[PDB]
RNA sequence: GCCGAGGUAGCUCAGUUGGUAGAGCAUGCGACUGAAAAUCGCAGUGUCGGCGGUUCGAUUCUGCUCCUCGGCAC
């Protein structure tokens, strides 16, 4: 092609240029949006949580979120606003989707970082959609999606709330240890340290519980200095959430904020949506099976769901009515019933008509059993004998009259 | 980035040693039922992954690509 237009905009070529038309179909889709999407959820159950457990000034909140913004980024943003070198390894072209060599697809949330700095926000979230080039397995995909969060601080403010002897300039000219910015103070990074620790720690157990094992193990971060990655055990074998440090300052003193220090921190909503809900293969995140994108109903983000595997095979349903006996019968009754006689392969069941006879005045319940196999394709006379397993089982232990 | 397996009716797949293709589950009408299910009778469906090539003729053989799945690995 001569050009590609993305967004109401066309970008030239080259042999950095490399988006597949695969990939393509997807951008835009915006899916931390669907609404009753996972990770839409995973969005205002943590925007949530900083709704309420934080708000700066009077009643607005000083975590503003931005939740709808252009994939379609520059490059000096995606990559230098971070302080990232040039030729940095990141900055592959078989790893990154470049639309031409100065405008690219964001690897990363961490991209709009520094517009919103110099704009004036001190504090802010970001939930987005990036791309990397890369494998399609279990855990690895074309493109997912991310939450980044930021806090800045003021100088008469960090400390504070201290034996007010204010000998403690926020920052100095020390020297770049393993643990601090050559521009930063012990005092100082140890606190938003434990700020940015803290405000993450608080907000995990918000989500999971308070019975996750999570610990922190040190890394590397262009953009940020002390860096470590908080990750969480679950299954056996310890996973990883996100990536998080103290603010480089070049970055931040080159933007808006010349006296100020804050924390940065993004996680992967694939990866929390992931344990949070017992989804094995981040691929399932495209499936539109209501099987699916309806396990997450729930009128309420905070509260819980445990995936139903789903199988992907030809389900065989059969109907089953019966009149109903006075008195003694609940529909939980008989839900477990179905579950315990040829159960484990039902996947679902539904009422599908509560009819009053007009005449004996008799009750009747026609439910619709939905058998499935995970593994096979099951044939009707391998099922019968389940669902007939059940006509002479719903009489006797429920005391109904057989339409059968 | 590499190595292997594949893209065929709604879903899962089989087949044609090359002459435009099926089986099970699902779907439609009839009977039965207040309405269903099961049951019995009748019926339908696919540009057989996209582009070229060998051949009288390809979905079946070859060459490329796109996509999917898996295994190794950056």
């Amino acid at each position: 092609g001569s050009v590609v237009e993305l967004l109401g905009k066309s970008y030239p070529q080259d042999d950095h240029s490399n988006l597949t038309r695969k990939v393509l179909t997807r951008v835009g889709r915006n899916l931390h949006n669907q609404q009753h999407h996972p990770l839409w959820l995973i969005k205002e159950r943590v925007k949530e949580h900083f709704y309420k457990q934080y708000v700066g000034r009077f009643g607005t909140p000083l975590f503003s979120v931005y939740d709808n913004l252009s994939p379609v980024v520059t490059t000096w943003q995606n990559f230098d606003s971070l302080l990232i070198p040039a030729d940095h390894p990141s900055r592959k072209k078989g790893d990154n989707y470049y639309l031409n060599r100065t405008h690219m697809l964001r690897a990363h949330t961490s991209a709009h970082q520094w517009d919103l700095l110099h704009a004036g926000l001190d504090a802010f979230l970001v939930v987005g959609d990036v791309y990397r080039r890369d494998q399609i397995d279990s855990q690895h995909y074309p493109i997912f999606h991310q939450l980044e969060a930021v806090r800045l601080f003021s100088k008469h403010e960090l400390f504070a709330g201290i034996k007010d002897g204010e000998s403690l300039q926020l920052f100095e000219q020390s020297s770049r240890s393993a643990h601090k910015q050559e521009t930063h103070t012990m005092e100082a990074v140890k606190l938003v340290e434990f700020d940015l620790k803290q405000t993450l720690t608080r907000l995990m157990a918000h989500l999971f519980g308070d019975e996750l094992e999570i610990r922190w193990v040190d890394c590397y971060f262009p953009f940020t200095h002390p860096s470590f990655e908080m990750e969480i055990n679950f299954h056996g074998e310890w996973l990883e959430v996100l990536g998080c440090g103290v603010m480089e300052q070049q970055l931040v003193n080159s933007a808006g904020a010349q006296d100020r220090i804050g924390w940065a921190f993004g996680l992967g909503l694939e990866r929390l949506a992931m344990i949070l809900y017992d989804i094995p293969d981040i691929r399932l995140f495209w499936c539109e099976d209501e099987r699916f994108l309806k396990q997450f109903c729930v009128s309420n983000i905070n509260q819980k769901v445990k995936f139903q595997p789903l199988s992907k095979y030809p389900a065989v349903i059969n109907d089953i009515s019966f009149w109903l006996p006075s008195e003694n019968y609940a529909e939980n009754d008989f839900y477990d019933l179905v579950r315990t006689i040829g159960g484990d392969l039902v996947e679902k069941v539904d009422l599908i008509d509560k009819f009053v006879h007009p005449k004996t005045h008799k009750t009747s319940h026609c439910y619709r059993i939905t058998y499935r196999h995970m593994e096979r394709t099951l044939s009707q006379r391998e099922v019968r004998h389940i669902h007939q397993a059940l006509q002479e089982a719903a009489v006797q232990l429920l005391g109904v009259e057989g339409r059968f």
